[PDB]
């Protein structure tokens, strides 16, 4: 039979960056598509798109610094997947699991861990940025190029990139949450991504739980918002339970008070939609969570949240 | 209500003692030396011990304000809070604040602030840090400890976050030593509330961690942090709550794609594992391998050998 983790929001980990779940948030409808990469699997427990399990894969990277280049993005990493093992560009991904599926700069560390005949064993580690406006930014290639804080201090060896924040560029490329990077560079199409998702119903919105990550610099507010989190992907991969129906119906309770908050359907393809008009941060207690009550249809009409 | 554990091979586990995969299998030869790591500690049946909590990313992260500077290597004070923002309270029945570092060392990572209240509210800033958990300011129990920044320049009094990338010896000789506690309340005090050592004392018995090789910062250090569980175990446990029907589970580490056993282990009541083996060895073991519950044995149940 079904079910959902029972975890509080302070419990809960985002699937689009590594930093817990702050708040939930219903956005107003809108042209532009929502389509994240990271973030995606079925209820059934399929993951889709670069989606991965560990929340310490989520926006990070894994490889071989293998050259450098006279540009802003110097120094060419040629990448692994996160388990180490060599990456093969025509799987059926979009890119390696865990890429960033977002317009902007990840920032963080950057480490090496020498193997071979040059010191092996020898480490450093230092600042680093990875543009995914870049043209340099070819994951899906098997490739990404990183900026650094100290050019002197770094060599052909394997690499790790561990994300801390994000922010916008300079030069006018703001961080866009819902736009995607071209994994494969300039002028080719994004291919085996996980589909766009949208309310279908009249009334719904598209509810995301909502994490304000740390941003190095200017003013940005740091959101990035998530259609399950990472938890719940967790638990539906180990569960595989067979979807009876398109759409699961949950309830938000408070388990103090014992009562129901609002109600929302919980897609088979994994988002949440609430009958909702405009945007709106919601303000619960602490404590509460969701439950699976039943499995109903595409007609079922939500009680307004 | 039956015991189970979660499906999952070594590379999609993570380390419960630093937030990083799971690279090996690892049995130690035992030691006059004892294992009491705070973080990483769950009972069979789901009870948090030690400064354990439930998220990876708050695995060796601290949260708070920083309030004030000292002419000291450990320059800034910062004023601890929960990891989910809450007060802390010192008079609390735990170790320290959860996710506080359990080990003796330097932790290397990024300091990040986003301003409230009058001064520019909405700035942000970020930069490299490390916390010494040697330091005679390093009191979390008491609700503070004082980072090393890498620009003293560029800094305020204002909500702040550290994310933990790595570890290393400290640079005037204090080692990295993942066995060795810290003062949680500073020096010449005494550590409270800890979970309890753990050893094997069947004969023929050594302790199975999972082990990683996490990030160093400089030099040669291996980066070895060895947990008793990892977090998805103790994830799963806090959901499960089942009801331990004796002191040790009897647990197989079984190839899927053959569907054959490799070797037993027990797994005790109290969130740890031991094998029947003698002397350190690194498991060699196929990738896709798990482990499954078998069923609830004593603790004079006599394993094969590994
Ligand atoms: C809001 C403001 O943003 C950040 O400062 C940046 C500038 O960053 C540069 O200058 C600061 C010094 O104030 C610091 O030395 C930093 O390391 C350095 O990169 C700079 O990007 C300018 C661009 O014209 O905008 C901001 O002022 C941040 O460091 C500040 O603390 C502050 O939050
Ligand atoms: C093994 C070595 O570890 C790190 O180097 C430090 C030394 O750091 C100094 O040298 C390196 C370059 O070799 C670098 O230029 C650095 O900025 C500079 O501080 C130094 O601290 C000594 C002292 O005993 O220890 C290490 O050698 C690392 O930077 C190196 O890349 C290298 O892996």
């Amino acid at each position: 039979p079904f079910s959902l983790p029972i975890l509080t929001l302070s419990e809960l980990t985002n699937s689009r960056f590594p930093v817990p779940i702050d708040s939930l948030f219903t956005a107003q409808n809108n042209v532009l598509q929502v389509q994240c990469q990271n973030g995606r699997c079925t209820l059934d427990g399929e993951l889709q798109g670069t989606t991965q399990l560990l929340p310490s894969g989520i926006c990070a990277f894994r490889g071989r610094v293998t050259a450098q280049i006279n540009q802003r993005d110097r120094w060419h990493m040629q990448l692994q997947n996160l388990n180490g093992t060599t990456y093969d560009p025509t799987d059926d991904v979009p890119a390696p699991l865990g890429t960033p599926d977002f317009k902007g700069v990840v920032f963080g560390m950057v480490s090496q861990r020498n193997v071979g005949n040059d010191a092996p064993g020898s480490t450093r580690a230092q600042q680093a940025w990875v543009s995914t406006y870049s043209p340099q930014f070819v994951p899906k290639l098997g490739s990404v190029n990183l900026r650094i804080s100290d050019n002197d201090d770094f060599q052909f060896q394997p690499t790790k990139f561990t994300p801390v924040g994000v922010n916008d560029d300079d030069d006018g490329h703001p961080f866009r949450q819902w736009e995607l990077p071209n994994y494969s560079g300039e002028l080719t199409l994004n291919m085996n991504l996980a589909p766009p998702v949208a309310p279908n119903f009249p009334g719904e919105q598209l509810l995301f739980f909502r994490s304000f990550v740390p941003c190095s610099g200017g003013y940005n507010q740091g959101i990035i918002d998530c259609l399950i989190p990472q938890e719940w992907i967790q638990h539906f991969y180990q569960e595989s339970a067979p979807s009876q129906s398109d759409v699961a119906l949950i309830r938000y309770v408070n388990p103090d008070t014992g009562r129901t908050l609002f109600e929302a359907k919980l897609h088979r393809s994994g988002y949440i939609t609430v009958a909702h008009s405009g945007d709106y941060p919601l303000v619960v207690p602490a404590n509460g969570h969701f439950r699976f009550d039943s499995w109903v249809n595409q007609f079922y009409s939500l009680a307004p949240m």
